[PDB]
């Protein structure tokens, strides 16, 4: 019932495009950060596969753990691993989409 705890059931709770769903509804709007940049931040994005729900989540667990004063250094490699995890998933074994799934994991370890 905790804010945290909600947030975290978001994060690592649902799909990625469970998540989006959640998201279009703004759930606790008035604690929580739904805004994202849908990673446009990425220069190259994959030609079929729509990377957003992954980009979305992503943003949402820095964002919301920067607001509640959380972000520490395992939970962004928590979110960051869920990121790759989400974009694998969505890729499902492209070998292109897969090369780009990892560029943009290693963008946000690198430079997140």
């Amino acid at each position: 019932e905790s804010i945290e705890s909600i947030t975290d059931n978001y994060l690592f709770s649902t799909s990625p495009s469970q998540f989006e769903k959640v998201r279009d509804e703004r759930p606790h709007a008035d604690k929580l950060d739904w805004s994202s940049d849908s990673c446009s931040w990425a220069p190259d994005k994959p030609v079929g596969f729509d990377f957003d729900p992954a980009c979305h989540r992503h943003d949402f667990g820095y964002r919301n753990y920067k607001k509640q004063s959380r972000f520490d250094d395992t939970s962004k490699k928590r979110i960051d691993d869920n990121f790759y995890s989400d974009l694998k998933g969505i890729c499902h074994g492209n070998g292109s989409c897969n090369a780009l799934a990892w560029t943009y994991y290693q963008a946000v370890r690198k430079f997140g």
